[PDB]
């Protein structure tokens, strides 16, 4: 069946620390001699509504930050810099459990695993998709700022997300410092763009339905990619872009992408009765790589 | 929002090994000086249709078993014993990363975390609920036999599942670490009838409670069905017996709606939502527990 699958979180658990500055504490990511954490740890919650982060960074010394590791084996800060919405702290011990890793920005529709932590303590893991409005729908209580999202290729962890703020709608930074969707890290109200169904994932989900013998929705009728995308612009679906993973499902089932593009337009009008792989709505948080891997 | 949430798996990853017996290999779990694995590792491929686990265990010398740790920091096997559907292997090195743990059997409706592995290498983690027919809806591929399921209370790992087999389309069963298969399924490649599934009543109650908290209470009526009367109704309408918990009680407190009211609602909603919806669904959800709702909607 189709389960929400995350990467095993051991490699990332061994990198979580608690970062403290003033009365603010949160989670941080310890890679080699660097500890990454959200920069709003420097902001007293009284002034979190409008901070001047550069003035905040001037007023700080390496003594303004403390870093603690709770899990596993149990840091002095000798450097501090700011990189967009992240603090980049330098510590005097290299994390002896740093995994091979990269930094890459994920795109809307793509899935990654999240290690929710509190006070440097990993508490749970789940998978989210980067929404078209550059938010994610996960579970983030008070104190999970600095929790980390990632994918894994071979032995290489791709760190792609550090949690920053709740707008059950959440957003955060890539490890280059830039916020997903350009949201500001200040507790002012800000308007998010409209969310959309991720069309390539709905299509992968329907292929999964077909591979499990649930194909009542397949008709001979087709709509072209060109025409679907023109329809998508008016109905809050993303632009459909085919990939090799999608092609593999079309080959295995013998059902063409265009047949599913047409069925989406009908199923969006409403499921009739009637159910698909358990649910009464379209599912867009399983990727073609998900479906290929699991089925 | 309500999301499927697993425990961090690091503690359990550090315990996974690969166990080999002749031609066959699967995952094992390494705690102190013991390695647990499914006993069908002793049975050759062609002979699995029906094996005799005493004839197989007799033919076993200690070098019949080979154990490898691939993750982080080779283990010599010095004793072997069978317990239920599991093998209990003794090795001469104690796992220096053994966590505090227990061996508790889970009941239907309860949720736990699975660490899927292949040839001793973790590949993925997810969470399932034990179904009332003692199966689980997971994702296991070839080489995942011996993957381990667990909950975590504090820093204690409660190991509750070791994967044994695939039944019908994507339905799985395994054993508790006392050796007993969930639902008395048998570790032989023979057709096996599984009982019909049911809705997990206490989890449906949890989800209705999650509805009330997030604005959605159109189903709450003054009417009330008692537990004991719901359980007789459940016996005829594919629902499990309801058993309250302190967890459910805390939901009843912060919503002001009584368990019995939601038990009535379930009796009504079961026949149909009547062109209404609850959390954008038109079917009952029974895969979030009271504990799930409590910790995620606090």
């Amino acid at each position: 069946g189709l389960v929400k699958m995350s990467h095993p979180s051991g490699d990332v658990e061994a990198c979580m620390v608690q970062v403290t500055c003033g009365s603010m504490t949160l989670n941080g990511l310890w890679l080699d001699n660097t500890v990454w954490c959200p920069r709003h740890v420097m902001c007293p919650a009284d002034q979190l509504s409008d901070p001047n982060y550069d003035a905040l960074l001037i007023s700080m010394t390496n003594h303004s930050f403390s870093v603690q590791k709770h899990i596993g084996a149990p840091l002095r800060v000798v450097g501090h810099a700011m990189q967009g919405t992240l603090l980049k702290l330098t510590v005097d011990v290299a994390n002896p459990s740093t995994p091979a890793y990269t930094f890459t920005t994920v795109k809307p529709g793509a899935a990654f695993s999240v290690l929710a932590c509190y006070n440097g303590r990993p508490t749970g893991t789940f998978t989210v998709v980067m929404r078209p409005n550059y938010t994610i729908k996960g579970s983030f209580l008070c104190g999970s700022a600095g929790s980390v999202g990632y994918t894994k290729e071979g032995s290489v962890i791709n760190f792609c997300y550090m949690h920053q703020m709740e707008l059950g709608t959440h957003t955060g930074s890539a490890f280059d410092g830039t916020m997903y969707g350009a949201f500001m890290d200040k507790q002012v109200h800000q308007v998010q763009l409209t969310d959309k169904y991720c069309s390539v994932n709905v299509v992968a989900w329907l292929y999964a339905a077909i591979l499990n013998g649930c194909a009542w929705f397949v008709k001979p009728n087709r709509t072209s990619v060109v025409s679907f995308n023109e329809w998508a612009l008016a109905n809050q679906f993303t632009e459909f872009v085919g990939t090799q993973s999608v092609d593999m499902l079309a080959v295995k089932t013998g059902v063409a992408i265009e047949q599913l593009l047409y069925a989406i337009q009908q199923l969006y009008t409403g499921f009739q009765g009637k159910q698909i792989l358990g649910s009464t709505m379209l599912e867009d948080e399983f990727t073609p790589e998900d479906v290929n891997m699991q089925i």
